[PDB]
DNA sequence: TGCATTTCCCGTAAATCT
DNA sequence: TGCATTTCCCGTAAATCT
């Protein structure tokens, strides 16, 4: 929905329409006069060789109306350039900028609205303004060829005039030219700005200044590492070289708006083996997962008369090997977006920014509401922003690093809180997809205040969340049955690594498992998942000459 | 073990190598009397301006020697050549090819002991034996530049000497370049012949001519695809070329014996895209997996004075693009192996031979005998021989054809005979490898011969075999236990899938496996392989602030 | 040496050829 | 169309770099 300050900005863009269409009004009556004066003037020397000199008169009276016109005009202009010199501001380092910005979130998994079609109709708006704008400074041009004098408004303005308008357009069209869709493998749709060699990814590029008349013009070179990967800049870094399609017409094809648009298909990368400069000094410099590049492009337009080079590039890019580098390559990825608007900062985690929990605490929800169905409620949250931060009340303005995060493994266990995180959201797709759904499942909880269940709802009452202390993710959850029952022990069950859950859903096992007390006494699965909710209307829907013995495995405890 | 043949031929290489000694001394001694004529015959004229003319006398009767000793020696060498000539052709029309025969059958799992060793040696005596016979013709000419007369047995016989002798060290050297280990892909040591585009595969040549003087001096070039994909041959096929390191000089190294050879290590093979021909006609002119082709190797020598080209080829070679075409690709090299000592025949499938029940049970087996501990016993065997032919006694003689084997499905199944047993030999490893072992299951055994045990041996006795209509792969057993029991009603149980030998071993599944009989009688598995062992002497070996709940599952069939 | 990182490549699934 | 065949590429394991 449109705010108040994009009200404005259409407003405004309207206003330098009318003016345009004025001064063109304005430019037809001054070349009428023009053409009259001219004429006027030859048929009086037709007889230079009756007091036929009221002619005379008129001749005068006409010129004097012309250079008033003219002065009027080369006013109005000025003050047309100026009004376009401020709004084209508004458009393009503000609502452009917060659409850049908005594109770094939506690519995190935040919430989307990355459309340009406003952008574009309003950039587009302008363009044409300033190229009819450019057109009446020509004409003026013109007529001053034909007709001129001592003190000529053209003569004295016009420069100045067209110097103005060209560095409009020439800038206009530079913001124009923009990365519409970042790299991306299309096998990794959620992992936008991560790149393994080898494996293809796409990527597209718009100009929003959709003028028909440059449609299939405009070559689009892509290139990686361009230039920074020499000197004035970052040192040790791998290079790469881009495989595949390197060049690509501009055209207004798969119709919708008829925008100018180039898409790259089908890229790939590979590691630019040989040379030298250093490599090492101090932890190599930045592991291969925190090094970022940057992806190019870049083409010429020659238009009306006018050469203009336009360059755009990526959001850094994380380039990997192999697909286990994923996670680590990810949270560079998460930790650049949430903390930063420079587009093109190669060095960031030279020395990287700090987030407070509340941005971190958004970012990991996104994380969950992309591969799945839905996020994480505080009830999952606050009981994982205390494994970061242990002991607390309140964590609003907690600092979090990205040693922390990431960089570096938890307290007491051999791997990162991310990665520990990332296996779940794997995991809770390949299996248990269904199952986690919407809310279902508890997932993050300390058994501390996962006492506050059996403690207090009656026998049966089961809680279902994630195996907190393995690498590569598992599932569990509560119930109460063994010895003579001091007082409902709470109890669960060892992790089921993803070979485990090859064999029997989660849901499955939760709807199918006894337990085989002391000898042949096979008991049951506990019924009302946490609150008071009977196990089979949420977990009942998720189950399903001769012969051969038909067959299906089931574990159960056996004590 | 020498064989009396190979007793034989080497006692003549030695008879060789001994008049080629012979004829030596006698050159010394012929030499050396021609310097003597040639000295006193000028001796002589250092008075041709007392009775001193019995050196006249001396004179002739030393040229009447030089005559008699030419006439000898080149009588001599005339028979040295007819000699090496009949062997040469022992040597390597006969004990050659019988090691490129022995080659074949030891690439598709045979009888080894393709050991080069011996002929290597018999070759370099040869070629010794030949190079020194040369020297002594050439010796010969030099001898005639300086003493000739009419009638010099040199003049008249020498030429056809050399022709004779560089007719046969030329032949020699061309069948001594040998491909001493065919094209084979490191991770499938079993299946050479088959190359799958883009992996790395791995041959070696050697030259059975053993001349250190050759040390690093020739450079051997392989291509796969040479001329042939061109005219006057098959049409329609797919073409290749060979990536990786084209080249390789030819040296000494790893030691054993400093025999001449050149391996080629990380080669790659790539489709030639784009062209044209037909590819169509009839079938489309074999399918892929009975395509073949040749990976040739070429090289050139220079050696005292003789340029000789030397060049060798693969045995026919299957290229796939894709693992799963490696069964039906490893039957191709089966069959075209087991029934054709021709090494090039790249039509073989246009129509293939057939082969008759012995030689095809008898590879069978090796395919076994390969992957693991053992092969195949007739129990296993005949009651296969029946699965391609059905009812009838004593198969020695029967027919089997490409289509029978392999190129169409078995009666009435979606799959074919090899594809179904290769996928067993598979599964017999991933899973069930160390329980395959040695003598422990029956595998292959109809029904009806399957009857023959609880039919005869007391209730309990169980019995191994394969799932018999699945094209995947799987494994079975026998036991008698249900209803009241008419006359023990034997029985098995639904096949398990790869996946599910993935979560417990079929003899950890024999050692612990009950059967829950109408409700809560959950029985046992049976006792007594087969003849009358306990399970547990064959089976039982193969088997194996806190806390969690360990477990383990277990499937035991519920009715 | 052990670590960080890349390469190798099967096997499943999707794409392409015919 | 459906079939034959190749390409894509994850993920495990081995190789290489440092």
């Amino acid at each position: 929905v449109v705010t108040e300050k994009q009200q404005m900005l259409e407003q405004h863009l309207q206003d330098v329409r009318k003016r345009v269409q004025d001064l063109e009004q304005k430019m037809k009556v001054v070349e009428n006069l023009q053409d009259d004066f001219d004429f006027n003037y030859k048929t009086l020397k037709s007889q230079g060789d009756s007091v036929t000199r009221q002619k005379m008169q008129q001749l005068e009276q006409m010129l004097t109306a012309l250079d008033q016109m003219r002065r009027s005009i080369v006013s109005e202009l000025a003050g047309l350039l100026s009004a376009m010199e401020y709004v084209q501001k508004t458009l393009t380092d503000e609502e452009l900028a917060d659409w850049k910005r908005r594109q770094q979130i939506a690519c995190i998994g935040g919430p989307p609205n990355i459309c340009l079609d406003r952008l574009e109709n309003w950039i587009t708006s302008l363009a044409e303004s300033q190229l009819q704008t450019r057109q009446q400074i020509k004409k003026l041009e013109e007529l001053q060829q034909k007709v001129s004098y001592k003190g000529d408004p053209i003569v004295q303005h016009r420069p100045m005039l067209e110097e103005r308008i060209v560095e409009l357009f020439r800038n206009l069209m530079k913001s124009a030219f923009v990365v519409e869709r970042q790299p991306c493998m299309p096998m990794h749709p959620d992992r936008p700005l991560v790149i393994k060699t080898g494996v293809q990814f796409t990527t597209k590029v718009r100009l929003l200044v959709k003028f028909p008349e440059l449609n299939y013009q405009l070559k689009i070179k892509v290139c990686i590492d361009k230039d920074s990967g020499d000197v004035a800049a970052l040192r040790g870094s791998r290079k790469f070289n881009i495989l595949g399609t390197n060049t690509k017409v501009m055209n207004m094809e798969e119709s919708n708006n008829g925008s100018l648009s180039a898409e790259f298909k089908h890229l790939t990368l590979r590691e630019q083996r040989c040379g030298n400069g250093g490599r090492a000094n101090c932890d190599a410099s930045l592991i291969v997962t925190e090094e970022l590049h940057l992806i190019t492009f870049e083409t010429e337009v020659y238009h009306q008369g006018l050469k203009i080079d336009l360059e755009t590039h990526s959001l850094p890019v994380v380039v990997i090997s192999n697909i286990c580098q994923m996670p680590n390559a990810w949270a560079s990825i998460l930790w650049y977006n949430m903390l930063t608007n420079n587009p093109k900062n190669v060095n960031f985690f030279t020395k990287p920014p700090i987030g407070t929990w509340d941005q971190v605490a958004e970012v990991l929800s996104w994380q969950f509401s992309s591969t799945t169905k839905r996020g994480l409620s505080i009830e999952q949250l606050t009981t994982l922003a205390e494994k970061l931060l242990g002991p607390g009340v309140n964590y609003s303005g907690c600092q979090i690093t990205w040693a922390k995060f990431c960089k570096e493994n938890m307290a007491g266990k051999g791997f990162s809180f991310w990665v520990w995180l990332d296996n779940i959201i794997d995991l809770v797709k390949k299996y248990i997809l269904a199952l986690w759904n919407e809310g279902y499942i508890m997932g993050f909880i300390s058994k501390e205040r996962e006492r506050a269940i059996l403690s207090t709802k009656p026998p049966g009452t089961f809680l279902l969340r994630f195996s907190e202390s393995s690498k590569e993710g598992g599932v569990t959850f509560t119930w109460v049955e063994k010895d003579i029952s001091g007082s409902t022990q709470i109890q669960s069950v060892e992790p089921y690594t993803k070979q485990q859950l090859n064999n029997m859903s989660f849901a499955e096992i939760i709807m199918g498992y006894k337990i085989m007390d002391a000898t042949n006494i096979l008991v049951s699965p506990l019924v009302y998942l946490y609150p008071d909710i009977p196990k089979e209307e949420a977990f009942g829907k998720y189950c399903r000459a001769a012969p051969y013995l038909k067959t299906k495995f089931i574990c159960v405890t056996p004590f």
